[PDB]
């Protein structure tokens, strides 16, 4: 009685070379989406769609490649790829710099990558999503966007921000089966985390289960859950609210953090 | 590779006679899961049971015939029911009435209905499910717990506190893989609803769909959806937030209201 | 230059014999205003009163004896105050105790006197305040109305059900002068609290500032300010909500602790 | 009796030539403060210096002609006006547009213009408060920051992202005496807003007051206060907030908006 059906859907996963969109995208495929993966580097594209094709021989995979960071990048899909049914918002960048010293440039880059890729490519897919009265379209922003981190204020803003937008598309879809939602996800093992535990605590020895445990207990107290995130535990939600077994959610920001922010919401 | 992992586990739904209620337990035993139905009236309950076995005569269902408002209706059930894997505090009641005329014996019922059951309940099986590192609670309160409604002070009052009540819990299960969160439903067509539809707007010709339709842009103008949520759809997300597929969720309160709170959230 | 305009109006200060509520009242008597100093014990009441006048001889003041955590206190100072202007539901009381420890009893007692002090009280009051147009009601909580407090979550339930309460009754007051807010003082210095340090950190014979330091550092690392917070500081922000220079607050939870709570809010 | 202490103290007021800026203003000099009057073109500062003296022939003023909306004003009133001890950050700008039809680079506009000058002018001052454990930095957001305007979503993500960077600044002012808060007015009577009236209703003929009343029943529905307002009752608080009697709040997102916001918050 619970199907996904999205069998046939094309969804596009923008930044999805690796981490969180590649798990939102592998899921998605899994469930017969036709998934189009962005990426920057033509490489990184293409190595991602082998991972896949591996573990779902029988699919459809499209490469795209574009930076939609840029707004050339974003212009060209829209151009290439007219028919989107849904949209996740996934491309977003970082960098930990203490507040002073984040140069002025680095605000503007931070935006038009992680607010106007969104607002670019909304502009048009979710005008024709509303002319057709379905689709999804769902931001992965970060528990940032309510706690924000401390070495990361451009980023934390940014965050913030996409809640806002997020909200203000959910409000064009009165009336329709189109849902405009955004997912906040806690602190994930992705690669560059992965690695990153690695050579934090050295000297003990220690495996890097007991890392993550530890590593949590350490710089991330407020955790419930204690431990990172999977990328597939993001994934589920994300399929399930691209599914259209989630009607009832419409402009909502839901947490997925495994406890880190400390509020009744 | 999304399965809901959920053959074999007992979920307790209270007050599961109607609406909500009634549609979590068809969709969670729809996933093999032994649900034990309970209802204050022992016909309601039984009634409720044949439309089930109705549709899956290839089910395990258990009637709990019993008071949850009430201290000693609680106690009943722990003693009789010790092992629960997935709780849904359903149960909530209400009653439209102006602000100064709530006599004050009414703030002592609905609370002890609509959240003393809830303590009571997890008194202990909250305790037993951290024993064992495992299981989910889940609280149905409504959107008014943000938004408060107009004629139900007490009852808006009720809502809010879940929230904390359901964060305070989250935080006990540091650690294992109990999840306890809340969702917050916007109006919904139960069957109170249903025929209330019936009633108003008379004096033109309308139809049933057509009624809804204008009494949420005539009573509920911010809903981006536009009408009521079917239980069904309530249910989905309840069904997600039980498997163990949602153990990245955990002290969250996701809304499930079509739009209705205006908020970034 | 910016009055104030206290003089001629009468404040109710539930539960104000010491700590934040004792706070509270000194300010609106040093402002002009005429206070109804309340506390269950005579002794204190009185006592109250001699300090206040021992700052302010010209202090207009007035004994209330009553505890308002009963049905017949609140009909008591009812039947004889009829005329109030400004109403602090201040009146509150935690206890720790670990959640599985709370006696079922000990819910409905903080209800009764968290909650319904403020209900029966505002009944009568919010009532009157709404024909005559002008008025003030502010809800004393605290930040665990947000943040949960670990150690206490039937405490944490009344906070966070004040903030339904609160802006319920804001609602109420459409279309006229009347004002009804909450705000959410943190931690502060408190001889309740006072008593607490010299409890605690035991064996290291340390003043109460070296005793408060650490406090802070261990148990409220969050902490922006980093201190407690001196009652005077929430009295502050109190009177100027009583006064009539607020009449654009309606119906808010101002957060006054300190940057306890890590959120954009 | 509770003094403002504001004498002796450097306020800068962005764009504060007209509307709540201008009044922000005024409550300052009011209270004895030194105001830099800050707007793009030099006719407006020494016209809205006029006003302030002509009512407070003692005012401490400054002119500081810049446009604080680029890269080069920030940088030229930094090196001008070294110390300033009190930063209100009010310079905003909206437009209606629809989504759809906000151009690529108006984005970027409001972007500089709503929150550089923020980042800007606070990567300099905060530092400097910080080295001196004394501050206070306060953004001028508005009700959208939390409840989107459906006319300008863009104006709307610039609010909401207020809200993060306030948040973040003010963790930085960690162990200090400098606060850095936000507050969101509502819909206030502006020249602007006056304007707009005016422009509207048409062949209605109606007063402003007639004309204000009814654009609050069609348009600000959701008001309780059920009126604009007037650019003064923000100032209040504002100048609250200044003073250092406001020493317990830090990091707050501060609602002033006579109840737009349906939320207990």
């Amino acid at each position: 009685a619970m199907h996904m059906q999205l069998k046939g859907k094309t969804a596009l996963v923008t930044g999805s070379t690796a981490g969180i969109g590649k798990a939102i995208a592998t899921s998605l495929v899994a469930e017969g989406a036709n998934v189009l993966i962005n990426g920057r580097r033509e490489e990184n594209v293409n190595e991602t769609i082998k991972e896949i094709r591996a573990q779902y021989p029988d699919a459809i995979l499209q490469p795209v490649v574009a930076d939609l960071g840029t707004e050339q990048g974003c212009q060209d899909v829209i151009e290439k790829y007219p028919k989107v049914d849904i949209l996740i918002n996934n491309l977003g960048i970082f960098e930990p710099v203490e507040y002073f010293d984040i140069p002025d440039e680095d605000w503007f880059k931070l935006f038009e990558v992680n607010i106007m890729s969104g607002v670019r490519l909304t502009r048009s897919y979710l005008k024709k999503m509303i002319e057709r009265k379905e689709g999804r379209v769902i931001f992965i922003a970060s528990e940032a966007a309510i706690m924000p981190s401390q070495e990361m204020a451009h980023y934390s803003a940014t965050k913030t921000m996409q809640l806002s937008l997020s909200r203000s598309l959910a409000e064009l879809t009165t009336g329709t089966n189109v849902t405009v939602n955004t997912i906040m996800p806690g602190s994930t093992l992705t690669e560059g985390v992965e690695t990153m535990l690695n050579s934090l605590y050295p000297n003990e020895q220690l495996t890097i289960e007991e890392a993550e445990k530890r590593f949590m207990k350490e710089n991330r107290p407020t955790s419930i859950i204690q431990r990172l995130i999977r990328p597939e535990e993001i994934a589920h939600l994300v399929t399930f609210l691209s599914s259209p077994l989630s009607s009832a959610i419409n402009g909502s920001a839901l947490r997925i953090d495994g406890g880190l922010v400390r509020s009744v919401f």
